[PDB]
């Protein structure tokens, strides 16, 4: 039920980067996407914020096989991901579209892996 790029962009399933690398890249090369995401994030309660960080860290901790199985799970069942009951767009910056995915993954490796400052906005 998944395609190569939907629901999760191919480049995102293949990248060696952390979430924080992709976010730092977005801040520079996809700033509108970054700012839309952080605006959404900052409006969520702390428990939801924490859950999104934990879940995206889990996602990028997997290899391609794990990421692809997640994509398949969410392609076959739109309600697979429990976080979506609280925040459907918890991973919008990462998974929304392949153009953003290509731009961010083209440069994410140039950024530091663990820079948590990307989670602080205003
Ligand atoms: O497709 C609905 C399903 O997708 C999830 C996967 O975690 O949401 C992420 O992926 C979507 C599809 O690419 C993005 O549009 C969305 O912004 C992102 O959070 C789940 O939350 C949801 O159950």
């Amino acid at each position: 039920d998944a395609t190569d790029d939907y629901p999760i962009p191919n480049r995102i399933m293949r990248t060696p980067c952390t979430a924080e690398q992709i976010m730092a890249a977005a801040r520079d090369v996809e700033p509108v996407y970054y700012e839309r995401y952080m605006t959404d994030y900052k409006n969520k309660p702390p428990h939801v914020q924490q859950a999104a960080r934990d879940r995206i860290h889990w996602f990028f901790s997997m290899d391609y096989a794990g990421r692809r199985q997640y994509s398949e799970n969410t392609a076959t069942d739109a309600f697979f991901e429990q976080l979506a009951w609280m925040w459907p767009n918890w991973a919008k910056l990462f998974f929304n579209n392949k153009g953003v995915a290509a731009n961010t993954t083209d440069v994410c490796e140039q950024y530091p892996p663990d820079d948590m400052s990307v989670w602080n906005w205003d």
